[PDB]
This record gives structure tokens, C-alpha cells and sequence, in this order.
């Protein structure tokens, strides 16, 4: 007997974590849920094929339905074009379907006791909040080819005035030039559930910017974030005796560095990104790290890994070589996924098999069964032998059989 | 020791408190120098409408060699502070689009101090571009509905590219325009590749061109196309290699990395990757940052942290304090160097390297400031008996630095 589960958005990606993506609905999703699953392959042969459309239609599904699962995916550059006969070289789909949803994306390391860290002190978790729009990842990059003038304007909807600025007059030769932007909806949203995040987990809450640089741009973050808060949530933050601060993104990093954790990081979309990079494999793996998009509505969430499709353990694939690919960071892509659709659904068992599932996760790396990057983190990546961890297909085998096991003893 | 000519700049808060030590005990106590000193604390910034600034940056490029203590940039709340003029722009950036070049930036080690980051048991290099980006940026506020279009317009005039950034339809927000030039992007990989050559270290350069496309791809090509035409027998020769990383990686490589390497960064990632770096190693006032022009016969030194307001305001309200002055003083020797390496100077030379010996064997020796202390005892564990305070360390380093120089004397 399986759970009747929901309506799932399923959204398949390439290389190494689209040989995973399968092997988890083999092995850990289908032979105990039952989804009515909307599955999108955002595949970059599919993408290509759709000229991109898959990828629209991919979020509207997330809109219409509340809950989205992604696989990671091929962002091309010149090289992938080259390597995939592309038509065009393509947006990344997570660009797109976060400017169509906003949010922000929750990133949160998933911590094993046995599993050392490369920083000391993070004993409490860290917790980014990246905004899931605008600046870098919806800007307008050109190459400038030459001498010329490049300018900024603006112009207000009523026509009553316009505004020019001089971005730079190149005097001699050419160069690059960008344009990017960010709204006050969207920058509000950000701080709501910014503040929201540091009430539910009772931690303090830390804006980075560089408003010293950028006065009006990182200024209105600063500002909308202040004010929000004195007058929203200033008073319960003195309740639960924690702590709203702006700093600059300078002090910000080498502040959570020689931390201890225990906090919320508001951060920048481009900070966002950068940062739970730096702090997932601070705490041990890329593969070990929780990705949530939450959007304004309250309702939708778009859960994923925070890493790539793996591309370097891919080719290894290719070649024939034993591969051991952590799948943790995509399992919880599904939990969360589902976690939020019992929730919306006020589905109990499903909740159970959510958390079940992530607890069959940990317990299993707890026990001695890992992957080589967990491996690395006890003995030292040069120390690594064959015997001290498994394989992505071994390691898959041991999830699915704890989960059996698990499930069998829950139904008491 | 006559040293030359030094083009210095005064700074602010805790620095401004630290640079007046390092001249009064360790650089004028056993050199004297042709220095051409430059203002550049807050108020006289306010005063000379920020022509200080300007005029710093022009002796600079004059007498190739300048020194630069940590200056205030100003926000809403320094205007308040200060009761400015206007948000004057920062010092550095100024200097830096004026100079142009790279920043190299490395983090001074000590034998008994130990990191937050596991593994880095070699050094790691930041070689960030000085140049455009964030840096030199026009940003503003879209107050309600309306389109923001970025146009370039070539000289000749015949021709005009405009671009839709945004079409805000309901409420404003903010918007943003920023650039970068070839020759400059050019300059930054010719360092990096020499950089690389130089150490023996592989070298890696970190963008985001799979997002941005068209203006982390000019730095991709730019790189790509120099390594392939000019540098890669140089690195081949040395079992040395180049590659091209997402900024991503970079950042989960580095940290998993045994160091060893020199990172090229795009101007702002530089800017908070290095900070990183330097508390990741131990402390931000562990620390050397030197920008090394196009030219390669100029170059500005200074420290990598701030101004440490923090501290500034406990000595304001009278309170002892312990700030790390070696970041500080590196600015003075590795300035020092770079004037005793022009001007084929022997006793300077010797000088410059003597205080940075001293400013590790006085660390090693056990005596340090609290950031070192927290190192190795843990913050929450560190006593008053553990530390030294910001005048007690100077008198260590003034003591050691008239014996090593007494003792070098060989008398
Ligand atoms: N969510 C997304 O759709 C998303 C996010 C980021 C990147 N990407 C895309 O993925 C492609 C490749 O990006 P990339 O190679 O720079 O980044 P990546 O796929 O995250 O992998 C970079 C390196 O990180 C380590 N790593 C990442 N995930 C791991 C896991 N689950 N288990 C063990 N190690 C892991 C591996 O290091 P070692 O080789 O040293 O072991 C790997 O080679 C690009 O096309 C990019 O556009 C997509
Ligand atoms: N190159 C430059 O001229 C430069 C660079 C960056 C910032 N600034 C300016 O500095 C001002 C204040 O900056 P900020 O407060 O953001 O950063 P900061 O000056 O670097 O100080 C922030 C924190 O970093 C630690 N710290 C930095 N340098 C230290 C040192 N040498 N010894 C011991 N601890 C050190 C202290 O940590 P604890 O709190 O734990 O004691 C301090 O409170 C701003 O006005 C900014 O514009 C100047
Ligand atoms: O969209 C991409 O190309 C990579 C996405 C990414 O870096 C992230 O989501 O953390
Ligand atoms: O110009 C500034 O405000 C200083 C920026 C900074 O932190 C640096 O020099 O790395
Ligand atoms: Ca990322
Ligand atoms: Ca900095």
C-alpha cells in the first residue's frame, strides 16, 4: 500500500544528478507515494528542442499546483553550445523560474555527527536567506566594441520628466557594460520573510550589503529592511531576546567565519549564491545542503539541490570509472518538496514519510555509510580508500533498504 | 637610511591612532624619507571637496610607491556623523580607477596560530582587479513606474544600441549601471599569469559567465586568449597550469583546497573573498594588500580591514583596547620594499624585510594582541594575562625591531 501524496511539479535535469534524480523515484519516491506528477524535462536537449519553453512552462506548473521539485541543470555557455549542437546559448532554467515565482531561497547545511567540518567554531546552524531576484540573475550584459558613450536613463510612466546618467564615455577601445535593476515588492517580501525565519528558528538576523559603495541601490535594501522592522517586528525580536543588524558584506563573511552559528544571514541574491557554497562546504559537502525557494504568497515552494549537475564526476561516468556522487542534496529536494505538500494537503502520513526519509538520510551516514566527500571529511581526501565509502549506486541500495526497513516499523 | 621618495596617506578611526605608532616608533626612529603626506582622514577630505584624493593619487603615479593608512567611507549615518558636505566616494576607489592594476592580497602567517579553515597549509593569493565594476558604478533609486534602458552610443555617432534593463509597471525600486575596460581586464590577466610564473602556483580565475554571458565571457576570452598566445609553455615548463572556474566552485574549492594558488578575482569578489581569506587564516589584521599598476614601477600599499570603528570608539570613550597592527605596518614595509627595489637600495631592502621578521617573531614569541589570542585559547576563554593592548604590542615590536637592527649591525 502506498500514500496517496498530491500533485508534485517534477522538473528532470542532466548529467550525474539526472542518473541520481531517477534512481531516487526508483528506489525511494514511487514504491511507497503516489503523485499526480507534473514532470518537465529541463534537460538541455529538451530545452533546446522547446527553445526554452519547457522552462515557462515548468513554473507555471509550480504556480498552479504550490509544490516544485527540480533536478540540476546545464546552464550553457559557449563550450555547452559546442557540446550539445545548441540553437542558442540558453538562460539558466533557475534564473527563469525564480524571476517568475521571487522568493527567497532558504539554504541550510545538512550536519551529521560524525562528519567533521572544515570551520571550527560552526557548532549552531547558519541559515541564508538568498533573494531569489532581480540584480545579476535578470541583468542586461553587452560588450562594448569600441570607443563610444554609455548611458543610463530613466523614464517615469506619466512622461513628465527623464533621467540620464553617464555610465562611462570609453576613450579609447572597447570593454563590457551591464545594466541591472531590483524592485521594492520584491526587496519587502525579502525582509518579511527575512524576519519571519529569525522569529520562527529564535536567531539573531544579519543584512549584508556594500551601501557604503553602492549608496542608493544597497542603500534601499538597508532602509526597506530598518524600517519594516522598527516598525513590524523590533518588539517581538525584544521578546524572544535576539537581534536584527545591517553590516557590510566585508565584516558580514569574516564575522560568520569565526562564529559559532546560530543565526539567519539575510543575503543579496549574488551573496546568496556565492556564500552557501562557501558555508556548505565549510560545514563538510556541497552535497549536504538543504535549498528552498519560499515565495511571497505563503503558499508555493520550489525545493532543489544547491549544487550543479556534477559535470567533473559525469565524465568519470562517461569513461566507465566508479563514481560516488552525493545524492543527499537532491533526496531533500524531494522531502522538502513533499513536507510542504502534506502540509498544504493536512497530510499526515505523507508528513511522516517526508521526515522519515531525511532521518533514513542522516542515520545511514551516522552508521558508517557514505560517499568518498564524506569520506574525505574523517580521514583526509590523500588518506581516502576504496573500502571507506560507496558507491553513487552502492549508497543508493543501503537509503533504500533503511527506508524499507524504517517504514515497516512505523506501521507498528 | 635614506629611504626616498614615499607618497604617504593619512587615515582615520583606529588606523589614524596605529599609523601615527608606526611612524613614531619603527619608521622614523631608523629611516628618514621624502614624504609626500596626503590628508586623507574624513574631515580634510570635506574640506578640500575630496581634491586630496584626487592629488594623492596623482603623487602616487609621480613616485611610483605610496603607502595608504584605512579611511572612512561615507553612508547617511556618517554625514550625521561627521556633518559632511556630501556621501563622498571612497578614497579607494578613487585611487584605484585613477591607478588602475591589480591587488594582490595574502594573509601574514605565524607558526603558533591556529586557523578556523582545516586544511590551508600553503598560502593563497588574491589577485582582484582594481578596476570598473561595482567600484565605479552609477547607481539610483526608481521611484515609481517607468522604463530603465542602458544604451551605448559609438563615437562616430552613426550608430545606437539602446537595451531595456526594466519596465516597472507598478511601484519603483532601484537600478544600476556598471562597466569595465579591455586594456584594464588585459592588464589584470598579464599580472595574474606573472604572478603565477613568479610564485610557481597553478592559477585560477572565478566568474559568473553562465549567467552573464557577454561581460564575465570578455574576462573568460581575455584570459583564455593570453594564457594560449603568451603564457602556457611559461606554465607548462614549471608543471603549473590555468583554469577558468564559476565563482561557485571556486569558493567550495578554495575551502577545501590545501592553498597553494593564485586566485583571480573580478573587483568586487576580491573585495569579500579576501576578507574571508584573511579571518579563515586566523584575523583580518593578518593581512598584506598591495596594488601593483600596468606599468609594474608603481604601486600603493595598505592594509586590507578597515578602520576598526569598534575598537576607535572604545578608545574615545577612554577604554584600553588591543588592535592588530601588522596589517598596518606591512603597508609600510612592503611600500618600503617596492622604493628600495627602484631605487637599488641595500639598507632599506634590508630594513623593509627586518620589521616584518620582527612583527611574526614577536607573535611567535608569544606575545600578541586578542584577535591572535582568541586563535589559539577560543574567544569565550581568552584572559587580560593572554593579550597585550594596541601600545603595549607596539612597545614589543619597537623593542625587538632596535635589536634585530643593533644585532644586524653585527655589534
Ligand atoms: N541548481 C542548479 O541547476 C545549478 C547550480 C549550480 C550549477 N549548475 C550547473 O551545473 C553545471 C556544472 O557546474 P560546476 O561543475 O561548476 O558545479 P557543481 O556541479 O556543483 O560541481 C562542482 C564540484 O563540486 C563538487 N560537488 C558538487 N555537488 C556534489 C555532490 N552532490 N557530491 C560530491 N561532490 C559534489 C564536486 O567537486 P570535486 O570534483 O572536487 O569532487 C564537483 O566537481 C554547470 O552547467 C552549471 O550551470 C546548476
Ligand atoms: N581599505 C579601507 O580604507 C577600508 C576597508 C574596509 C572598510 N573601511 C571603512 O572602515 C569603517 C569600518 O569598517 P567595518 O566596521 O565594516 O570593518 P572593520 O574596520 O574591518 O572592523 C570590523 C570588525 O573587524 C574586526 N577587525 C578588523 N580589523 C581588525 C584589526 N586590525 N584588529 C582586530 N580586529 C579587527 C573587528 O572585529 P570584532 O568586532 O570581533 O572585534 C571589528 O569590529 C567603515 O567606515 C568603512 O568604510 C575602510
Ligand atoms: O543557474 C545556474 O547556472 C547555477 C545556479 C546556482 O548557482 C545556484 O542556484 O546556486
Ligand atoms: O573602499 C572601501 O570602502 C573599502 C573596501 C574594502 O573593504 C577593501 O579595501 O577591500
Ligand atoms: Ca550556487
Ligand atoms: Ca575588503
Amino acid at each position: 500500500k502506498k500514500i496517496s501524496g498530491g500533485s508534485v511539479v517534477e522538473m528532470q535535469g542532466d548529467e550525474m544528478t539526472r542518473i541520481i534524480w531517477e534512481l531516487i523515484k526508483e528506489k525511494l519516491i514511487f514504491p511507497y507515494v503516489e503523485l499526480d506528477l507534473h514532470s518537465y524535462d529541463l534537460g538541455i536537449e529538451n530545452r533546446d528542442a522547446t527553445n526554452d519553453q519547457v522552462t515557462k512552462d515548468a513554473a507555471e506548473a509550480i504556480k498552479k499546483h504550490n509544490v516544485g521539485v527540480k533536478c540540476a541543470t546545464i546552464t550553457p555557455d559557449e563550450k555547452r553550445v559546442e557540446e550539445f549542437k545548441l540553437k542558442q546559448m540558453w538562460k539558466s532554467p533557475n534564473n527563469t523560474i525564480r524571476n517568475i515565482l521571487g522568493g527567497t531561497v532558504f539554504r541550510e547545511a545538512i550536519i551529521c555527527k560524525n562528519i567533521p567540518r572544515l570551520v571550527s567554531g560552526w557548532v549552531k546552524p547558519i541559515i541564508i536567506g538568498r533573494h531569489a531576484y532581480g540584480d545579476q540573475y535578470r541583468a542586461t550584459d553587452f560588450v562594448v566594441p569600441g570607443p563610444g558613450k554609455v548611458e543610463i536613463t530613466y523614464t517615469p510612466s506619466d512622461g513628465t520628466q527623464k533621467v540620464t546618467y553617464l555610465v562611462h564615455n570609453f576613450e579609447e577601445g572597447g570593454g563590457v557594460a551591464m545594466g541591472m535593476y531590483n524592485q521594492d515588492k520584491s526587496i519587502e517580501d525579502f525582509a518579511h520573510s527575512s524576519f519571519q525565519m529569525a522569529l520562527s528558528k529564535g536567531w539573531p538576523l544579519y543584512l549584508s550589503t556594500k551601501n557604503t559603495i553602492l549608496k542608493k541601490y544597497d542603500g534601499r535594501f538597508k532602509d526597506i529592511f530598518q524600517e519594516i522592522y522598527d516598525k513590524q517586528y523590533k518588539s517581538q525580536f525584544e521578546a524572544q531576546k535576539i537581534w536584527y543588524e545591517h553590516r557590510l558584506i566585508d565584516d558580514m563573511v569574516a564575522q560568520a567565519m569565526k562564529s559559532e552559528g546560530g543565526f539567519i544571514w539575510a543575503c543579496k541574491n549574488y551573496d546568496g549564491d556565492v556564500q552557501s557554497d562557501s558555508v556548505a562546504q565549510g560545514y563538510g559537502s556541497l552535497g549536504m545542503m538543504t535549498s528552498v525557494l519560499v515565495c511571497p504568497d505563503g503558499k508555493t515552494v520550489e525545493a532543489e539541490a544547491a549544487h550543479g549537475t556534477v559535470t567533473r564526476h559525469y565524465r568519470m561516468y562517461q569513461k566507465g570509472q566508479e563514481t560516488s556522487t552525493n545524492p543527499i542534496a537532491s533526496i531533500f529536494a524531494w522531502t522538502r518538496g513533499l513536507a510542504h505538500r502534506a502540509k498544504l494537503d493536512n497530510n499526515k502520513e505523507l508528513a511522516f514519510f517526508a521526515n522519515a526519509l531525511e532521518e533514513v538520510s542522516i542515520e545511514t551516514i551516522e552508521a558508517g555509510f557514505m560517499t568518498k566527500d564524506l569520506a574525505a571529511c574523517i580521514k583526509g581526501l590523500p588518506n581516502v580508500q576504496r573500502s571507506d565509502y560507496l558507491n553513487t549506486f552502492e549508497f543508493m541500495d543501503k537509503l533504500g533498504e533503511n527506508l524499507k526497513i524504517k517504514l515497516a516499523q512505523a506501521k507498528l
